């Protein structure tokens, strides 16, 4: 996250870290046994780490559970990143309390102007790299689809939305991928892509979760 602030330990209880020997992507806990992340974060041998603040220190609230299965969206296109969403089922259910909790899926899509919370352990610099050990947060508004398509001509589909600052300076970045974009207590987006990080007129693009609720619900019900 570039230009954000330190969230504070366990203040984002649905945030998960996907680990394959190291942290490589974020995700969101939607119920005790399922996590949603970005399809581009797919790989085999994933361990989901919940209750984390410092990913390099066991502080006491962590739950490390391996994934039993991953399901990438049937129409995921890795060249365009259209339908960039995946579901991960945990081998056992996590124990939910105040520091580890699930986030609700949305009943309606959010509108441009809505302020959201984006979090993750990704890069904090727009040029160069510096990866934080504790969770960073950023409050950003969803931008109009017109502004979004104008910043990324020929690249935004109906399954994507932009959120951020056209002026630059504040944005999600590499390492934040798969993480949550929560607006009014509902999961509205997943950190997907962008041109660089925090660059002027190149806001972050996010998977529009409201368009996948039926797929999520039907998949969980049958697996
Ligand atoms: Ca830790």
């Amino acid at each position: 996250i570039v230009g954000g602030y330190t969230c504070g330990a366990n203040t984002v209880p649905y945030q998960v870290s996907l680990n394959s020997g190291y942290h490589f992507c974020g995700g969101s806990l939607i119920n005790s046994q399922w996590v949603v992340s970005a399809a581009h974060c797919y790989k085999s041998g994933i361990q989901v780490r919940l209750g984390e603040d410092n990913i390099n220190v066991v502080e006491g609230n962590e739950q490390f559970i391996s994934a039993s299965k991953s399901i990438v969206h049937p129409s995921y296109n890795s060249n365009t990143l259209n339908n960039d969403i995946m579901l991960i089922k945990l081998k056992s259910a996590a124990s939910l309390n105040s520091r580890v909790a699930s986030i609700s899926l949305p009943t309606s899509c959010a509108s441009a102007g809505t302020q959201c919370l984006i979090s993750g352990w990704g890069n904090t610099k727009s040029s160069g790299t510096s990866y934080p050990d504790v969770l960073k947060c950023l409050k950003a508004p969803i931008l109009s689809d017109s502004s979004c398509k104008s910043a990324y001509p020929g690249q935004i589909t109906s399954n994507m939305f932009c959120a951020g600052y056209l002026e630059g300076g504040k944005d999600s970045c590499q390492g934040d991928s798969g993480g949550p974009v929560v607006c009014s207590g509902k999961l509205q987006g997943i950190v997907s892509w962008g041109s660089g990080c925090a660059q002027k007129n190149k806001p972050g693009v996010y998977t529009k979760v409201c368009n996948y609720v039926s797929w999520i619900k039907q998949t969980i019900a049958s697996n």
